[PDB]
Order: structure tokens, then C-alpha cells, then sequence
DNA sequence: CATAATAACAATA
DNA sequence: TGATATTGTTATTATG
DNA sequence: CATAATAACAATA
DNA sequence: TGATATTGTTATTATG
């Protein structure tokens, strides 16, 4: 196997950093940096295991979703750097309870918001916001206006989406269309990945299309295309985070503060509650909507946090 | 640790099946038995899997479904025998592949339902019958519809349900009862184990626990009492299958057999349709009216698999 | 004298 | 079923 | 001449 | 997160 290889994406980060105005110093980075260097000419597994042993005693203060984000780092940057068969991917790994510990934790909080919902009570505002979105000259907020009215995520609307017309029957869906470039996905069987398919939106189609069409020949939505995730973030999340802030400030639930997210969350509720056919459960819609593998339920668990108004009187009704 | 032992359960029931006026003969019960006789006097970890090797080899031409089902017994009859110490545990044990695949059965077949429910259209019908089962004096008719109308399982509804009333505001509830005697739970911190909860009912709390006390103070309903699940499937499962074929046959979905358990799932979807407060989702009221693990939300989806007509009607609307 | 900027830190799906 | 890819939030750094 | 009875076999939650 | 407890269905056996 491979027994030397450069990390080139965490080598270019640190090197970008070099000439920063301001800002924190990529401590991580250089510590991975410094680790891929260190595993240059490492041939005993127990070398290995003291490099890893030392980088696990480092990160000790940390949150244990931290820990296993950087790890993730660690063992991405391992796999560029000598590729898939290299013995420190058997090492460079958490411990199998702290995984365990992480999925206890998301039940119990996925749980707890299954046993009390939020009402989005002015839930026809904020979807009216992003319909004005789409109709803005800030590409930032035709891009939020798509993520209300579309439920893609940030990275997919801005980045590498793909919508074109639903066809419908033999003409066009009024309230449909076709979306492609789905992220967080591996290509598979039963995934979404590279695989173009129909999601409802939450209005006319040719606003959506116009919209993205605009978004998308924008200078700066030239620049966002096709970006990396990294990129991305440091590129546009604070802005896209304190816009979002700003719009739905007045109303949100009061129980929340206003995410990006939040609009998928409800674009989910709302499809749901406007387009759903007869014979198929609120778990399998969320999972056709969203993109979700098939067979997989359990990630639309993940976006039930709101009731409707309505939902909420007419079961008081009861 | 012990190194013999004997597994006291599976020795009776080969006894008894000695004076047999027909019937199967008890050859996996013998083989368990003679499994356990061979390990008595084993101390090396060879011979035992060289054994379990045996065994495995015997049950080849099964389902995967069956092996997995075996391999319980005999853990079970090893246990019984020898001790949750006993190394054989280690050994005796199915390929890690063979759980992961009957999981990933499991997830498609409960996602193929969730894509393709079944109208309930005669529903209402079906919850008359086994409210009319509730006045009945055969305790297997008293049986059935105790378990159409609170949608307990059959074994826990003849051989260990506590229904007691459950008080609302100063008086008592009409619409609910307290079920102690949960099933297939063993004790814990987030299991209803020996705990006493609220369950809805679809009809009169007063109905239910007259009946009830009817079926329990029944000869046949003492002979029930406190039973073992084997005891208890070998002397009502064949009865109460033929029974609720016969009860059913013309007004149950003509997608499926009319099964005991479906009355369990008819009874999850009535009860949310009819008592869901407004702040729960569908997912987290399953799983408390059926009594699963708290944040336990996936053993919920398995209980999805009708509609109603009016459900059906109102998603026609759109 | 103090803030924008950056990546660490952290949580979600 | 092994151990990721996104989104969300805070402490630290350089800069007339 | 043929059926009730039993436990194997199998699937579900 | 290791490897169960129920419910549902079929082949085999003993019996004037
Ligand atoms: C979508 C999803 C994925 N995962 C997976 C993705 C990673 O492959 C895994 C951790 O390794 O967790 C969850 O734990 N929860 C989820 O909701
Ligand atoms: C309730 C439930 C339990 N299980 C568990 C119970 C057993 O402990 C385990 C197999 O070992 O499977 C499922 O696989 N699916 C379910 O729906």
C-alpha cells in the first residue's frame, strides 16, 4: 500500500490562509496537515496507532459532534492523501460508543420534538416573503425564496441545481417541477444522486423557473456555481444566515429562531398538507420530496417540527 | 464457568409430546436438547463451534427468517441452561449479514406499505363487529373484540392485561383505560415494562372493562391467565386464526387476509383519527397508544399500512 | 480605540 | 451496521 | 378410508 | 448496534 501522499485541499486552505486580512488561525488544518506528513513512511500499524492516539488526546475538550466531525476530516484527508486501502483507516476512527452516543442523543431529541410540535402560525407570511424573493434583484434572496419555495438545501439551490419544467400530461405542471443535483448523497441503488426528479413547489412553476433562471445567470450566482461545500460556506453562510434572520424575524415561531433550513422544514409540512395523494403515509411523501433513499423513513423524521393553525383546530375540533 | 447444565423448558416439552395422540414429531426441540447434552462436559472453544458448526450445517434448506428464529431458541435454551456467561453465547449466533439483511427486508417491505396503503373502506363495520364481540360470551368472541377495541396484542389481551379505569378531571374517562402488562418489553428505562399507561378505546370505558372482567372471570379466561407465549399459541393461535377469518371474511380489505394483528393496526389509525391532540406527530402517538420505547419512533411505522375512506376522500379533494 | 474576517467549534440529517 | 455531508454558531486573529 | 392435532416452518414488530 | 418476542402458516404424524 501507499506509503506517502499529500492532503492537496488542506495543504491549499492552509496556504490561502497564509495572506489573511484577519481571522482565526487554521490550527485543525495544520494539525491534519502536520498528521498526513507524519504518516509519510509509516509502515508499523503501531506507529499509527500512537500518531492517532496523540491527535485523539488533542481534540479532548471538545464536543463529542466535534470530535466526530473532525474526525471525519482526518479520515477524508487520510483517504486523499493514500487512498482507500491504507491501514490508518481501520485506526484513524471514534469509538464505536461515541457513534452509538450520537445516534441516543438525535432519537431522544427527534423524540421530543414528535411529542411537541411547533405552531407556525404565520406560516402563510413567511411563504409569501419568499414568494416576493423570487420576484428580487439580490440574488441572495432568490436564492432563499427558492429554498421556501422549493424545500432544495442552501448548497443545492445556490451551487448545483437543476430545475426545468414538470411535464404534465401534455403540457406543463402548474405545480411541479423537475429537480436535479440532490447533495449529501453517494451514487447507489436506491438513491437520488445524478437522478432528476419531480418535487411540488409552493408556486407557479414559470415564477420558480424565472426566478432561478435570473439567480443563476447573476455574476454572483455564476461564481456560486458548481462551488465545493467548504467554499460555499465561507463564502456565503453568515450573510445567508443574518438575511434569513432579518426576514422572519417578526414571523417566526416564537420558539425558534429563524434558520434557512426551517424553510425545507416547512416546505415539507406545507407540500404535504396541499398535494399529498391518497394512499401514501406523511413519512414516504417527506422521503419522495426531500430525496431520500428508498426504503429510507426515517430521515423524514428528521423534518417534522411544525403544526399548521388549521391541523391544530380542526384536531381541537377534536 | 458452568459447564453443565439443562435446558429444563425444552426437556418438558419433549415429555409431554411423548404421549401424543398425533402430530409433528418434535425434531428441532430434540435437536436443542441433544445440542445442550453435547455441550454438558465442553471446555474448549473449538468442540463448541465445531458443534454450532453442526447445527448450523442441519438447518440449511430454510428461510432466513426460520435460522434467525432457530438461532433464538437455542441462545435461549443455552441461557437457560447454562448461564448468560457461558461462552457458547460468542458462538452460537447467526452471520452479522443475516440480521442486516433481514433488516433491509424488513425497511423495504415496510416502505413498499408506506408507498401503497390500503383503504379500510368497510372500517366502521369491522369496529361493530368486535363491539358486538364485547357482549358475546364465548371469551375468544369477548377476545377479538377487546382486541379490535384497544388494540392490544392477543396474547397480552387473554393471558396478562390489567384494564383498570382511567380517571378524568374528578370522574372518569370516558373515551380511555389504564393497560398494565405490556409485551415484548423487557425492563428498563424507557420501556412501559410493568408500567401502567393510558391507552384510547373505541368504544365506552365501561363497556371494555365489563367485558373484559366477563373474559377474565371466564374458565376458559382463568386457564388463559398467566400463561407462556408458547402455551398460549399452541392452545388459542389456531382457534383465533380461524375465528377472525370467519368474522371479517366479507368486509375486510380485499387487498389481505383479515389477521388478529390488524385489528391492532385499525386501531392505531382509528384512535389517531379520532383523539390525537394537536402538538403530536402520527409517528409519536403510535408509539404511545402501542406502548413503545420512549424515542423510539421506527417500530411506529410498522403499523402504517391503511387508510381511511374519508382520509382517501378528503386527499381526492386535493 | 473596535470591528470585519476567518476558521474553529458545534449541531443536524 | 460502518463511521459522512451538510447547516448553524462562536472565539480568535489582523488591521489605520 | 381422512381428519384433528401437533410442532415445524415462517414472517412480523 | 447486538442478535428477541411475538404473530401467522404449513407439513407431518397418530388415530377405529
Ligand atoms: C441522514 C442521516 C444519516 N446518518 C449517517 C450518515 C453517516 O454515514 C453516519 C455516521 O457515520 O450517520 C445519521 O446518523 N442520521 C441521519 O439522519
Ligand atoms: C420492534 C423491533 C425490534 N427489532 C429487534 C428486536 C431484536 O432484539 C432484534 C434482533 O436481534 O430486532 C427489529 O429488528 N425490528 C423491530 O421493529
Amino acid at each position: 500500500y501507499p506509503k506517502t501522499g499529500v492532503a492537496t485541499s488542506i495543504v491549499e486552505k492552509i496556504e490561502r490562509a497564509e495572506f489573511n486580512t484577519a481571522g482565526r488561525k487554521p490550527t485543525v488544518l495544520l494539525r491534519i496537515a502536520d498528521f498526513i506528513a507524519a504518516m509519510n513512511g509509516m509502515d508499523a500499524k503501531q506507529d499509527m496507532q500512537a500518531l492517532w492516539d496523540a491527535e485523539i488526546a488533542i481534540m479532548n475538550g471538545r464536543a463529542q459532534t466535534t470530535i466526530i466531525s473532525y474526525i471525519t476530516k482526518y479520515r477524508n484527508a487520510i483517504r486523499e492523501a493514500f487512498g482507500d486501502d491504507h491501514p490508518m483507516l481501520k485506526i484513524a476512527t471514534g469509538d464505536a460508543a461515541m457513534y452509538d452516543e450520537a445516534r441516543r442523543v438525535k432519537m431522544e431529541k427527534i423524540a421530543n420534538k414528535h411529542g411537541a410540535l411547533i405552531t407556525f402560525e404565520n406560516y402563510r407570511q413567511v411563504l409569501k416573503i419568499c414568494e416576493d424573493c423570487l420576484k428580487s434583484s439580490d440574488p441572495l434572496m432568490i436564492g432563499i425564496g427558492l429554498i421556501g419555495m422549493t424545500g432544495r438545501r442552501p448548497y443545492e439551490v445556490f451551487t448545483q441545481a437543476e430545475f426545468s419544467p414538470a411535464p404534465y400530461g401534455k403540457g406543463v405542471s402548474k405545480w411541479s417541477i423537475l429537480f436535479n443535483g440532490q447533495a449529501k448523497t453517494k451514487q447507489g441503488e436506491g438513491t437520488k444522486f445524478g437522478i432528476t426528479y419531480e418535487i411540488p413547489v409552493l408556486t407557479r412553476s414559470e415564477t420558480v423557473l424565472a426566478a432561478y433562471k435570473r439567480l443563476r445567470e447573476s455574476g454572483q450566482g455564476k461564481l456560486w456555481h458548481g462551488m465545493s461545500i467548504d467554499d460555499f460556506s465561507s463564502e456565503t453562510r453568515l450573510l445567508l444566515r443574518d438575511t434569513v434572520f432579518n426576514l422572519f424575524e417578526d414571523v417566526w415561531p416564537k420558539e425558534e429562531l429563524p434558520k434557512p433550513y426551517g424553510l425545507r422544514h416547512l416546505y415539507a409540512e406545507v407540500a404535504y398538507h396541499n398535494f399529498a395523494p391518497p394512499h401514501v403515509t406523511k413519512n414516504s411523501y417527506f422521503a419522495a420530496i426531500l430525496g431520500h433513499n428508498n426504503n429510507d423513513l426515517e430521515t423524514s423524521l428528521s423534518y417534522m417540527t411544525y403544526t399548521l393553525p388549521e391541523d391544530r383546530d380542526n384536531a381541537l375540533a377534536r
